[PDB]
RNA sequence: GGCCGCAAGGUUAAAACUCAAAUGAAUUGACGGGGGCCCGCACAAGCGGUGGAGCAUGUGGUUUAAUUCGAUGCAACGCGAAGAACCUUACCUGGUCUUGACAUCCACGGAAGUUUUCAGAGAUGAGAAUGUGCCUUCGGGAACCGUGAGACAGGUGCUGCAU
RNA sequence: AGGGCUACACACGUGCUACAAUGGCGCAUACAAAGAGAAGCGACCUCGCGAGAGCAAGCGGACCUCAUAAAGUGCGUCGUAGUCCGGAUUGGAGUCUGCAACUCGACUCCAUGAAGUCGGAAUCGCUAGUAAUCGUGGAUCAGAAUGCCACGGUGAAUACGU
RNA sequence: GCCCGGAUAGCUCAGUCGGUAGAGCAGGGGAUUGAAAAUCCCCGUGUCCUUGGUUCGAUUCCGAGUCCGGGCACCA
RNA sequence: AAAUUCUAAUA
RNA sequence: AGCCAGGAUGUUGGCUUAGAAGCAGCCAUCAUUUAAAGAAAGCGUAAUAGCUCACUGGUCGAGUCGGCCUGCGCGGAAGAU
RNA sequence: GCUCAACGGAUAAAAGGUACUCCGGGGAUAACAGGCUGAUACCGCCCAAGAGUUCAUAUCGACGGCGGUGUUUGGCACCUCGAUGUCGGCUCAUCACAUCCUGGGGCUGAAGUAGGUCCCAAGGGUAUGGCUGUUCGCCAUUUAAAGUGGUACGCGAGCUGG
């Protein structure tokens, strides 16, 4: 019981501030609103209170700043870092009130050939320097070689913990300018990679052939046999109550060879399914995120030329180009979230 | 669509849409697996090497806190470097300073120097003796030291595709 | 202040030393040019197996010092062996410069004695005192060249031709 | 359901007659090229489908299984 | 006797 | 078994969380006063609150409450002239 | 001197079609229907992990267990081979109740209107068309409702003949 107190200390307010809520007949008109309120928990009341209580104290540490001719260094930290600290704290607790697997990570060329195809290689040893110095895993799915240099499309799955969170914010286009390696003259030339982000998710199948959900007709079967067809239910259809899948068979003699063919058929022809949708799902996913790689859809610029790495999603401009290419692209990600998160403040009604 | 033909097809003959040009002759080059005439250790004739081995050295890649920066077809790679244990050093870790290590300006107190001790990895900080004189109308100015404020100094930071 | 630029599964360029008898070793003994030197070059003598130590003349130099050239010639031995070829790596003991040789200097002595038996596809330089081969000096610099820049000794083969 | 055949390198395929596994393409490095192919030189392959047994020893011989290809499933 | 190719920003 | 009375004390518990306060699920179950009362067996609540039950007193006042071995019966038990 | 292995060995020497078929026999032996059985099928019940905000039983019921019926597919080969005409439709029916509608009740997570599930009840009632030979089924539009089964899977000395 480490920090259990403070567990018991949050209890102590809504212990009784729940009381007039509950009961106070203003939210239960609509019937979702009071089992709402019921099992979403008290996340309305103690979240404004604590809102109220950084909004407090971030006053309270904003003055006390313009003094001089003392020692106001540790103090001032001192002050600042409680800032930022009760700042990520509140931040937290009201952003909470998730998805941290394992990814794929996906990079093709776009504008520029085999220039964008170097680009790639370039834009995968980054992400594989980024994993390395984190101790997580890459693995090659797949691999398309280009000729000149690199990869025309890239394929990995990155295993680790946490990993969606940070990478979730690289899909998009990434816009390369330089000199490209495979040009006879001095030209500057500008080209596009496209990178896609995906989440690992469980890949569960179920033979949904409950006996209980199937409906079975037998009955004569049509053409020559003779005799002994007339008189006698060889012929099997069975109608699957769910997915409104019909099968027929009356292809042998015997009724009970008809029905376990049909029924391995319908298994068949229902788990197929299933998978379509599952495919088409996943392919409207990279179709949106992917984008069309044309220099002109972007989510960030390395100038080569000028030294310079620019991401537009937040206006931010460094000019530290080359650390960001060996790897430590953590300083153009955390800022990232700074502002996403910054919409998850607002995000309350 | 009409006419002609056994057929293959012939003859008559548009529109939407799209581009800002398409084209002719001649001029200067460049190029040709076009033609002539020449040259160069360029081939041919020779002699000795490199590619294999061990070591020296530079580069790429990989590693690292850093492995400083630049040259990178011929025409970069025993190159800048005619010489990295400290220094060089521009890189890394850690410890320190803020008109300041390097200049001019203003004011204040001080010959400059020389010996020490203590603490510290050192930078640095604290104390004590030591001498306080030199051209100077005895107005002192002046060599050089500390403190105080800002005009500033400082940059081996970026662009050789502004020079 | 300390560390790093000297890292090390790997690949490339430029060099040095070899794989031996036109040689290795031992003894004896002839023939150069060019250059540097005052916080410098340092003789003679003594000590040390040696790297060096001590004392100490001469020299701002056609005068003193570095500073005995080597390949070469005479005699002996080795007799085709991974060897009396080769000298990498490692262990022990030291010298010098420097405040300071652990990372990360150079050299000396004792011990050790690796790959290597002339090098695939490919590729380079040289037309005469030149290629090939043997020594010597200088700048940088307290110390730290197999690199760079210079100097001499010995001394070829070949060019029908385009 | 019955009968016959097959499972060997990253992919298509040879081969054992009980002690020992190959070929083409692909792969790694180096050459040539201003550079990429074509070309040239050097180099590595696998628990011979799974499982039980006989045997000194099983890819091989003998039972069962899984998957794959083929033929049959007729008289009423 | 052989013998392929060179994207996209200086004009 | 009836018929009357009591049927208590700090546990809004810390334990899981706003709630588990006797009563959804997670450890524990001491102690006090008493003739007696369980850190709660049930109902009932969102926590509540309350209503019971165990235990102990009072009238009545004669038997009473469960298992084991066996004999015979009951349900489970719906079809086509 | 025989894998005369069809191993008491038919000849030294030998494969098929018949829906164009024919004869002698068999219910000693199959296909339709009856019979016995009940694996399969359909219908009930037992225990209660769970799901249902709480809550096993309003409504469902995991892993397992116990029965009924004689509608399906079968197993057997007891009747019929000196003949028991076989699918669907038409006409005409009759019975069981495991009840589709109407009638009477209990419990509901039953406010009312509408539902869920179970108990009693067999008096009467319980569609027309498109497609297909269809039984089955899908579709259109109705109805209080368009029940489930037995009767040689009723019914050709009553019709038809897809
Ligand atoms: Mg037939
Ligand atoms: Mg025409
Ligand atoms: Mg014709
Ligand atoms: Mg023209
Ligand atoms: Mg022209
Ligand atoms: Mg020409
Ligand atoms: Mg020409
Ligand atoms: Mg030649
Ligand atoms: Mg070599
Ligand atoms: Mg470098
Ligand atoms: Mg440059
Ligand atoms: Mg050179
Ligand atoms: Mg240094
Ligand atoms: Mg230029
Ligand atoms: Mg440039
Ligand atoms: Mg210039
Ligand atoms: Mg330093
Ligand atoms: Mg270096
Ligand atoms: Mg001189
Ligand atoms: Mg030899
Ligand atoms: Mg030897
Ligand atoms: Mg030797
Ligand atoms: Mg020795
Ligand atoms: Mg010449
Ligand atoms: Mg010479
Ligand atoms: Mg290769
Ligand atoms: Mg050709
Ligand atoms: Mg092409
Ligand atoms: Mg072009
Ligand atoms: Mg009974
Ligand atoms: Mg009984
Ligand atoms: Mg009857
Ligand atoms: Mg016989
Ligand atoms: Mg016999
Ligand atoms: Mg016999
Ligand atoms: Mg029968
Ligand atoms: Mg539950
Ligand atoms: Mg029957
Ligand atoms: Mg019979
Ligand atoms: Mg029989
Ligand atoms: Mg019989
Ligand atoms: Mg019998
Ligand atoms: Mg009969
Ligand atoms: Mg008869
Ligand atoms: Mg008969
Ligand atoms: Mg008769
Ligand atoms: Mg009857
Ligand atoms: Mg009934
Ligand atoms: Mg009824
Ligand atoms: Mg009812
Ligand atoms: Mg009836
Ligand atoms: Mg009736
Ligand atoms: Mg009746
Ligand atoms: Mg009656
Ligand atoms: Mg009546
Ligand atoms: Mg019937
Ligand atoms: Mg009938
Ligand atoms: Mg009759
Ligand atoms: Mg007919």
């Amino acid at each position: 019981k480490p920090s259990i107190v403070a567990k018991l200390e949050a209890l102590h307010e809504r212990h009784e501030e729940v009381q007039a809520l509950l009961g106070d007949a203003q939210t239960i008109a609509d019937q979702e609103r009071f089992r709402a309120l019921s099992r979403e928990y008290a996340q309305l009341s103690d979240v404004s209170r604590c809102f109220t209580d950084w909004q407090q104290v971030q006053e309270d540490i904003e003055t006390a700043q313009m003094m001089l001719d003392d020692p106001e260094m540790r103090e001032m930290a001192q002050d600042e870092l409680r800032e930022a600290k009760e700042k990520s704290e509140q931040l937290e607790q009201q952003l909470q009130v998730d998805d941290e697997r394992n990814a794929f990570l996906e990079v093709r060329a776009g504008t520029g050939g085999d220039e964008a195809a170097l680009f790639a290689g370039d834009l995968f040893r980054m992400y594989s320097r980024y994993a390395e110095a984190r101790r997580w895993r890459v693995e090659i799915m797949s691999a398309s070689e280009g000729e000149h240099g690199g990869y025309k499309e890239i394929i990995a799955k990155i295993s680790g913990d946490g990993v969606y969170g940070r990478l979730k914010f690289e899909s998009g286009g990434h816009r390369v300018q330089r000199v490209p390696a495979t040009e006879s003259q001095g030209r500057i030339h500008t080209s596009a990679c496209t990178v896609a982000v995906m989440p690992e998710l469980p890949d569960a199948e179920l033979p949904d052939i409950n006996p209980a959900d199937l409906r079975i007709d037998t009955f004569r079967s049509s053409g020559a046999g003779g005799q002994h067809v007339n008189t006698t239910d060889s012929a099997i259809r069975i109608t699957h109550l769910p997915t409104g899948i019909v099968v027929e068979c009356q292809d042998e003699r015997s009724q009970h060879k008809n029905k376990a063919k049909a029924l391995s058929v319908l298994g068949a022809r229902i788990h197929a399914a299933e998978m379509a949708k599952r495919q088409q799902a996943e392919a409207s996913t990279r179709r949106n995120l992917l984008g069309s790689g044309d220099r002109s859809d972007r989510n960030r610029t390395y100038n080569f030329p000028q030294g310079r790495v620019t991401d537009h999603r937040i206006n931010l401009t460094l000019y530290r180009l080359d650390e960001v290419m060996e790897g430590k692209l953590d300083m153009l990600i955390e800022p990232i979230i700074q502002e996403h998160q910054a919409d998850q403040l607002a995000a309350l009604s």
